């Protein structure tokens, strides 16, 4: 079919996989050991997070997320100003305390400032730090002029998660209220993401990361422990994850000179996926055979959610990652016609020729 041919062109090679596998874990060691020097980052530790690790990838291995986790006993958590998703951390790291809050933007610019010194230092490899991006906690590298990493500086607590999520992670029919319950064990994350203030920010805040859940999630899929683990039971979860992803990738690539779609990120499609899944939560109704449907009901999902500007972050319920206070109306109904073209016309911008 034309969806698997898209899917056969969009899997990484191996040998690109093993090369940039050695590249990202060399430079990534080494900033490890390196700001484990510093008083303040010594505890910290690596969390593979992002399409790679979560097997959905696609094209090339040339983009790679990590955290780098520190563990800050006695963390006291303050929403900040009903947000659900940005809070306040209340406490070697004085340096970082603004009174008694422990300053987001503070931490993040000791971080940055030594990665940047590092890589200077690394002369075996071309590493360059990109400019920031306004909006991301992350610091960027790229590798060889290839391969682009983001390093995510976070916090990490083992406290229970926060009120703001009770209602969230609804996976209670696809993957079991025991595992909802399990995975709410797990810590969560802060990452120095800052809430809108006004037209500025708050610098001081943090945001909640469950990047590690998301993984966790992708990776053991299934209804069934044995998803994927043989010929009998091998679904298209992941593959229309795949084609979702590339459908945006595609359209953003093509109205680049738009600014309409800038705003549109594979996170949105990721977190659309997971709500598919809660809404569909047999391996029977992702059968291999049933690609185009499946793919098809992810796509109008999509749709339903642009034109209803209504997507939930699948964790907070009450984040609305398509509220008007993130994404304009105008480009929520730029991106429908796209889309609605596309599957009007059985994905054209798949084509090669
Ligand atoms: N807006 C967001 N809110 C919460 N978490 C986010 C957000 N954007 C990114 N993340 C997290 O960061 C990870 C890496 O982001 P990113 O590299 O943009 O996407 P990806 O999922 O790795 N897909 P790809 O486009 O293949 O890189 C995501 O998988 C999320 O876990
Ligand atoms: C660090 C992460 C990230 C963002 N927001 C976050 C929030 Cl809110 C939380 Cl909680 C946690 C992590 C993140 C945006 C930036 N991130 C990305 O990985 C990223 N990578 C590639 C992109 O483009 C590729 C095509 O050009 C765009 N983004
Ligand atoms: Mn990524
Ligand atoms: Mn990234
Ligand atoms: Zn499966």
């Amino acid at each position: 079919s034309k969806l698997r041919a898209v899917l056969e062109k969009l899997k990484l090679s191996r040998d690109d996989i093993s090369t940039a596998a050695g590249m990202v874990k060399g430079v990534v060691d080494h900033l490890l050991l390196r700001l484990k020097c510093d008083s303040a980052f010594r505890g910290v530790g690596l969390l593979n997070t992002g399409s790679y690790y979560e097997h959905v990838k696609i094209s090339a291995p040339n983009e790679f997320d990590v955290m780098f986790k520190l563990e800050v006993p006695r963390i006291q958590l303050e929403e900040y100003s009903n947000t659900r998703a940005y809070y306040f951390v209340k406490f070697h790291l004085s340096q970082f305390l603004e009174g008694e809050i422990l300053s987001a933007s503070k931490m993040l610019s000791k971080f940055r400032k030594i990665i940047k010194e590092e890589i200077n230092d690394i002369k075996d490899t071309d590493v360059i730090m990109k400019r920031k991006r306004g909006g991301s906690p992350a610091v960027t590298l790229l590798i060889s002029e290839k391969i682009s990493v983001d390093i995510t500086l976070a916090l990490e607590s083992k406290s229970s998660w926060p009120a703001s999520t009770q209602e969230g992670l609804r996976i209670q029919n696809w993957l079991s209220a025991k595992v909802r319950k399990q995975l709410r064990l797990k810590p969560f994350y802060l990452v120095p993401k800052h809430a809108k203030e006004g037209n500025g920010f708050q610098e001081e805040t943090w945001r909640l990361s469950f990047s590690h859940i998301e993984k966790e999630i992708l990776n053991n899929h299934g209804k069934s422990k044995t998803c994927c683990e043989n010929k009998e039971e091998k679904c298209c979860r992941k593959d229309c994850l795949k084609l979702m992803k590339y459908l945006l990738e595609q359209l953003k690539e093509r109205f680049k000179d738009e600014e309409h779609l800038d705003k549109f990120s594979s996170y949105h499609v990721k977190t659309a996926f997971f709500h598919v899944c809660t809404q569909n939560p047999q391996d029977s109704q992702w059968d291999r055979k049933d690609l185009g449907l499946c793919f098809d009901n992810c796509v109008t999902y999509f749709l339903q959610c642009l034109r209803t500007e209504k997507l939930e972050n699948y964790f907070i319920p009450e984040f609305n990652l398509f509220s008007s206070n993130l994404i304009d109306k105008r480009s929520k109904e730029f991106l429908t016609k796209q889309i609605e073209y596309e599957r009007n016309n059985e994905f054209p911008v798949f084509d090669e020729f």
